[PDB]
């Protein structure tokens, strides 16, 4: 880890000196989901370029801005754009903002992503509650907690079996009928894979049979640092495409599709997240 | 990646300046598969060490020579010997030649390799058509496309589910009867594993039940960057050993047995590659 | 890509060799909270890792950072009290460095010990599981200590691992167990190495279970691999210190404090088991 505690704290203090907003909740917007910053009231925007030690969003459509505001009674900071391992960033860079959020006094993180559907019962545009994850990069060494541990942040060995807040999940489930949607809110396991290339049929069949329900190349490392420093974590994927499972499909996965599915799902995601805010425990 | 796009152009311009051959098809030769250059007419030979940015071949069975010539009419360039991640090479060094072949004007890549049989039916000396792969190092971050993307080669997010040209595979299947062989032509999934040490029984069983028919430590990275820059890929393995699947056996994998079987099959490979050449479509 | 030369391993070996009178046949690597294994050695000689010219540091709790020479029960031993893990951010060629030094010491048998979370339903906390096989997940994807130029003088370019865990010793541990006097049986199974440092999620543990692995830890495999590289005989066992969380309704979680304490509970059992094992090891 090429960042000291002192690195995080300078970023954290820079923000505190540059905004009057004091966020309780941080929200990471995945591909094509940048539009959840739309309903924030009294919003103050920062380009990542502006912020000391911030990596940049290079993939479309990640805008690369940090937005402060109020959403449904809640003091929020939003990541309009995130970072990925496949852009060549070490995981301690990809997850850098999460520690700076904690230093700001954020106690809850919500992580959003576009994800390819593995489970046959998912249609495109489905929202899936992330119940759990499978961390393939982590299994083999790629874990943002590798190296010296700083107990000011958390333990040498934090458990991950309760990563996704059980209570918020139950709340979002029963909350769902207020969305008034003709489709049920999905629950499932997210599997992280590094990319940047999409998956083969063979690879999909393994993922599906590992028990994963959706696949993407993000999010998991953010969760892992978030939990390490004790934040409540809530996550959901938007199912942008169904991964190709047969060898006779002339169909192929593409980012264009995944950004398009993120646009169709704007108003539904806006509303879902809005509602969600109200269900977050006070400090 | 440590290579600028210009670094590739230099190697390409250099090759173009030192041979009048204009390859259409590129061919990468696996361990003990170097004999495939034998049938090139008007062959022109290069030591890898002559070619400005080329890595070296350190594994026995890999001659370290690049040869331009005509294979049964078709203008080819062959990698007599390849590179592996386990030699200490990053994947951007490993697959560097593919990128240069693309700039050479190569439109087709044939990847060859020796593999251990995971599928119970397969025998030593069988040729398996690679239909699809499972990229295990790719799952956890070891993918040659990691880092900034150069649009001059491909897209940030290329699909892989159509990696191994269907038509070429089907044609190879029709045409196998010309070989006058008593075994059939096999078709299956290659799983890439990084080694350099051979698999345990237990690892072999996970690989078997993941849906893999053959195992080795090469090829997939090459294929990923071939496809990323639009080349049509064809791939096959020579099954050189049956990987150990139980604890009572006193047999263990060794590279020497791998090169021994490469030598036994030299005539059939040459005869198969020949074809294969006749049916590669013109530019 | 290994930072160490043959000369480097050799300086360390010769340094130990002049600083001790001991000539160990056997090396034992103690896992988390298995350090208590050093206590039964006779005519002991302790070296801090920081004294030995090329050794790395042990950072994690339950790992003392010591090399101890002595006789276990007439058997000449060297024990690593503490070990190194990849998650501390060490290259695997630092993690495994002492294994090649033990080889140059004249050690021909290596015994690796670890604490592990049980994946197998039938394992109980406090069980000893003989390791028969492993699944090397960082290996699958590149993280293998042998990556890079091969040192010919230690071993082959592509060494086999299917025979890694000496069959005869395991059988002797099996038929000899009646000596231990436990109304629990000696377990046997496959160790799956995961990198860590965080513990596994439920779904992770489910994949690991269906991969056929019986016990999960974050160490051991790299040491085993380079042991066999230089042709040491290898024996492996896990202490099952916790049952891995396998369902969403549970309020329990894996924690390192529970791991360290199960080791302290099991010490007399391990002590006893390790000594009978030393009767099993073949003479040079
Ligand atoms: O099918 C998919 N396979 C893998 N990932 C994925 C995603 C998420 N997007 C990726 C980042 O994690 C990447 O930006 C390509 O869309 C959407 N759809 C898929
Ligand atoms: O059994 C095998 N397990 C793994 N790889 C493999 C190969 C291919 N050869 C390897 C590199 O890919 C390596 O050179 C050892 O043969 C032939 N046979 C096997
Ligand atoms: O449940 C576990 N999951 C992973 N590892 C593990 C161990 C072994 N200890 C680990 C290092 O290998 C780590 O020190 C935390 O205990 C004991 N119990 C477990």
């Amino acid at each position: 880890n090429g960042y000291t505690y002192e690195d995080y704290k300078n970023t954290a203090e820079w923000l505190l000196s540059h905004t009057k907003h004091r966020p309780q909740v941080a929200i990471i917007c995945g591909s094509g989901l940048g539009g959840l910053t739309d309903k924030l009231t009294q919003a103050q925007i920062f380009d990542y370029s502006e912020i000391p030690n911030f990596p940049r969003s290079t993939v479309p459509g990640h805008a690369g801005r940090l937005v402060f505001g109020f959403l449904n009674g809640r003091a929020c900071v939003m990541m309009q754009g995130r970072f990925h391992m496949y852009e060549g960033y070490p995981l301690w860079k990809v997850t850098f903002p999460v520690r700076v959020f904690h230093l700001l006094g954020v106690d809850t993180l919500v992580v959003t992503n576009a994800a390819g559907g593995l489970n046959p019962k998912f249609e495109v545009g489905d929202i899936m509650l992330i119940r759990d994850h499978i961390n393939l990069p982590g299994f083999s060494g790629q874990n943002p907690l590798r190296g010296p541990n700083d107990e000011r942040f958390g333990d040498r060995f934090p458990a991950m079996s309760d990563a996704y807040d059980r209570t918020m999940r139950q709340r979002a489930l029963s909350t769902w009928k207020q969305m008034g949607e003709q489709r049920e809110l999905q629950e499932g396991t997210y599997v992280m894979v590094a990319g940047p290339s999409f998956e083969t049929v063979a690879e999909c069949r393994v993922l599906q049979k590992l028990g994963a329900d959706a696949v993407g190349m993000s999010t998991v490392p953010e969760v892992i640092v978030a939990r390490h420093c004790g934040l409540r974590v809530f996550g959901f994927s938007l199912i942008t495409n169904k991964v190709i499972m047969d060898y006779e499909s002339l169909e192929k996965a593409n980012h264009e599709e995944v950004l398009a599915a993120g646009k169709q799902a704007a108003q539904k995601l806006e509303q879902f997240v809005s509602i969600l805010m109200a269900s977050i425990p006070l400090p």
